[PDB]
Protein backbone atom coordinates (compact mmCIF):
# COMPACT_ATOMS: atom_id res chain seq x y z
CA UNK A 1 0.00 0.00 0.00
CA UNK A 2 2.01 2.86 -1.35
CA UNK A 3 0.50 6.00 0.84
CA UNK A 4 0.86 3.94 4.11
CA UNK A 5 4.02 3.08 4.20
CA UNK A 6 4.61 6.76 3.57
CA UNK A 7 2.84 7.75 6.49
CA UNK A 8 3.10 4.66 8.85
CA UNK A 9 6.64 2.58 7.44
CA UNK A 10 6.63 -0.99 7.21
CA UNK A 11 5.42 -4.06 8.78
CA UNK A 12 7.55 -5.47 11.66
CA UNK A 13 8.39 -9.23 12.88
CA UNK A 14 6.82 -9.83 16.51
CA UNK A 15 5.59 -12.72 18.11
CA UNK A 16 2.25 -13.00 19.46
CA UNK A 17 0.05 -16.31 20.11
CA UNK A 18 -3.05 -16.64 17.36
CA UNK A 19 -5.30 -15.66 20.35
CA UNK A 20 -4.10 -12.23 21.10
CA UNK A 21 -4.64 -11.48 17.57
CA UNK A 22 -8.77 -12.14 18.23
CA UNK A 23 -8.27 -9.81 21.05
CA UNK A 24 -6.48 -6.81 19.78
CA UNK A 25 -9.00 -6.94 16.46
CA UNK A 26 -12.19 -7.15 19.30
CA UNK A 27 -10.92 -4.25 21.48
CA UNK A 28 -9.70 -2.22 18.68
CA UNK A 29 -13.04 -2.17 17.13
CA UNK A 30 -15.45 -2.20 19.99
CA UNK A 31 -12.94 0.92 21.57
CA UNK A 32 -13.36 2.47 17.75
CA UNK A 33 -17.12 2.11 18.29
CA UNK A 34 -17.03 3.79 21.73
CA UNK A 35 -15.32 6.85 20.75
CA UNK A 36 -16.92 7.09 17.29
CA UNK A 37 -20.31 7.94 19.35
CA UNK A 38 -17.97 11.01 21.74
CA UNK A 39 -17.51 12.68 18.28
CA UNK A 40 -20.56 14.18 18.42
CA UNK A 41 -20.15 17.71 20.80
CA UNK A 42 -16.23 17.91 21.87
CA UNK A 43 -14.88 21.33 22.20
CA UNK A 44 -12.73 21.50 19.14
CA UNK A 45 -9.14 21.14 20.75
CA UNK A 46 -10.15 17.98 22.16
CA UNK A 47 -12.54 16.96 19.04
CA UNK A 48 -9.41 17.35 16.63
CA UNK A 49 -7.24 14.82 19.67
CA UNK A 50 -9.89 12.21 19.46
CA UNK A 51 -10.09 12.43 15.11
CA UNK A 52 -6.44 11.90 15.30
CA UNK A 53 -6.67 9.35 17.49
CA UNK A 54 -9.15 7.57 15.50
CA UNK A 55 -7.08 7.95 12.42
CA UNK A 56 -4.76 5.85 13.95
CA UNK A 57 -7.01 3.48 15.81
CA UNK A 58 -8.31 2.50 12.07
CA UNK A 59 -5.20 2.00 10.57
CA UNK A 60 -4.46 -0.44 13.18
CA UNK A 61 -7.41 -2.24 12.87
CA UNK A 62 -6.77 -2.32 9.48
CA UNK A 63 -2.74 -3.69 9.63
CA UNK A 64 -4.41 -6.30 12.05
CA UNK A 65 -7.51 -7.42 9.61
CA UNK A 66 -4.09 -8.05 7.10
CA UNK A 67 -2.00 -10.26 9.89
CA UNK A 68 -5.85 -12.15 10.93
CA UNK A 69 -6.09 -13.11 6.90
CA UNK A 70 -2.91 -14.57 6.75
CA UNK A 71 -3.89 -16.55 10.15
CA UNK A 72 -6.69 -17.59 8.56
CA UNK A 73 -4.78 -19.68 6.25
CA UNK A 74 -2.06 -20.97 8.21
CA UNK A 75 -4.47 -22.03 11.50
CA UNK A 76 -7.05 -24.08 12.06
CA UNK A 77 -10.75 -23.43 14.07
CA UNK A 78 -9.94 -19.54 13.75
CA UNK A 79 -13.89 -17.83 13.19
CA UNK A 80 -14.14 -15.71 10.20
CA UNK A 81 -12.93 -11.95 10.60
CA UNK A 82 -16.86 -11.03 9.75
CA UNK A 83 -18.05 -13.17 13.13
CA UNK A 84 -14.69 -11.27 15.17
CA UNK A 85 -15.79 -8.29 14.99
CA UNK A 86 -19.44 -8.99 15.27
CA UNK B 1 5.05 -19.73 34.09
CA UNK B 2 4.90 -22.14 31.32
CA UNK B 3 2.40 -23.83 32.02
CA UNK B 4 1.32 -21.14 29.54
CA UNK B 5 2.69 -23.23 26.70
CA UNK B 6 0.33 -26.23 28.05
CA UNK B 7 -2.26 -23.93 28.12
CA UNK B 8 -2.10 -21.14 25.38
CA UNK B 9 0.27 -22.92 23.04
CA UNK B 10 3.42 -20.61 21.71
CA UNK B 11 3.90 -17.77 20.41
CA UNK B 12 3.47 -17.68 16.57
CA UNK B 13 5.99 -15.23 14.19
CA UNK B 14 3.65 -12.20 12.90
CA UNK B 15 3.89 -9.00 10.77
CA UNK B 16 2.60 -5.57 12.43
CA UNK B 17 3.39 -2.36 12.57
CA UNK B 18 5.03 -0.81 16.45
CA UNK B 19 1.91 0.97 16.11
CA UNK B 20 -0.61 -1.34 15.77
CA UNK B 21 1.33 -3.23 19.07
CA UNK B 22 0.94 0.24 20.89
CA UNK B 23 -2.76 1.03 19.57
CA UNK B 24 -3.88 -2.75 20.71
CA UNK B 25 -2.35 -2.85 24.31
CA UNK B 26 -4.20 0.67 24.36
CA UNK B 27 -7.54 -0.77 23.46
CA UNK B 28 -7.24 -4.25 25.24
CA UNK B 29 -6.54 -2.35 28.64
CA UNK B 30 -9.39 0.24 27.91
CA UNK B 31 -11.88 -2.55 27.28
CA UNK B 32 -10.90 -4.76 30.06
CA UNK B 33 -11.54 -1.93 32.61
CA UNK B 34 -14.66 -1.41 31.20
CA UNK B 35 -15.94 -4.70 31.12
CA UNK B 36 -14.47 -5.12 34.55
CA UNK B 37 -16.95 -2.71 35.35
CA UNK B 38 -19.87 -4.59 33.69
CA UNK B 39 -19.21 -7.52 36.01
CA UNK B 40 -20.25 -5.37 38.71
CA UNK B 41 -23.68 -5.27 38.04
CA UNK B 42 -23.94 -8.82 36.10
CA UNK B 43 -25.89 -11.25 37.13
CA UNK B 44 -24.53 -14.60 37.33
CA UNK B 45 -25.88 -15.85 34.13
CA UNK B 46 -24.18 -13.41 31.70
CA UNK B 47 -20.85 -12.79 34.89
CA UNK B 48 -19.45 -16.67 33.81
CA UNK B 49 -19.46 -15.88 30.04
CA UNK B 50 -17.74 -12.78 30.86
CA UNK B 51 -15.59 -13.74 33.72
CA UNK B 52 -14.37 -16.10 30.69
CA UNK B 53 -14.18 -13.58 27.80
CA UNK B 54 -11.61 -12.01 30.69
CA UNK B 55 -9.65 -14.73 30.86
CA UNK B 56 -8.96 -14.54 27.42
CA UNK B 57 -8.42 -10.69 27.40
CA UNK B 58 -6.15 -10.29 30.47
CA UNK B 59 -3.61 -13.43 28.65
CA UNK B 60 -3.37 -11.43 26.22
CA UNK B 61 -2.56 -8.61 27.70
CA UNK B 62 0.07 -10.43 28.94
CA UNK B 63 0.96 -11.51 25.41
CA UNK B 64 1.27 -7.81 24.41
CA UNK B 65 3.40 -6.76 27.23
CA UNK B 66 5.83 -9.21 26.83
CA UNK B 67 5.50 -8.00 22.45
CA UNK B 68 6.35 -4.59 24.12
CA UNK B 69 9.04 -4.74 26.49
CA UNK B 70 10.76 -6.59 23.48
CA UNK B 71 9.83 -3.61 21.19
CA UNK B 72 11.39 -1.37 23.79
CA UNK B 73 14.47 -2.74 22.99
CA UNK B 74 14.03 -2.84 19.23
CA UNK B 75 13.25 0.91 18.55
CA UNK B 76 14.00 3.90 19.29
CA UNK B 77 11.31 6.95 21.21
CA UNK B 78 8.57 4.36 22.23
CA UNK B 79 6.96 5.74 25.22
CA UNK B 80 6.58 3.50 28.50
CA UNK B 81 4.62 0.67 28.87
CA UNK B 82 2.80 2.30 31.38
CA UNK B 83 1.89 5.38 29.65
CA UNK B 84 -0.15 3.30 26.87
CA UNK B 85 -2.45 1.07 29.61
CA UNK B 86 -2.98 4.55 31.91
Amino acid sequence: DPLEVLFQGPEASMNLKPQTLMVAIQCVAARTRELDAQLQNDDPQNAAELEQLLVGYDLAADDLKNAYEQALGQYSGLPPYDRLIE
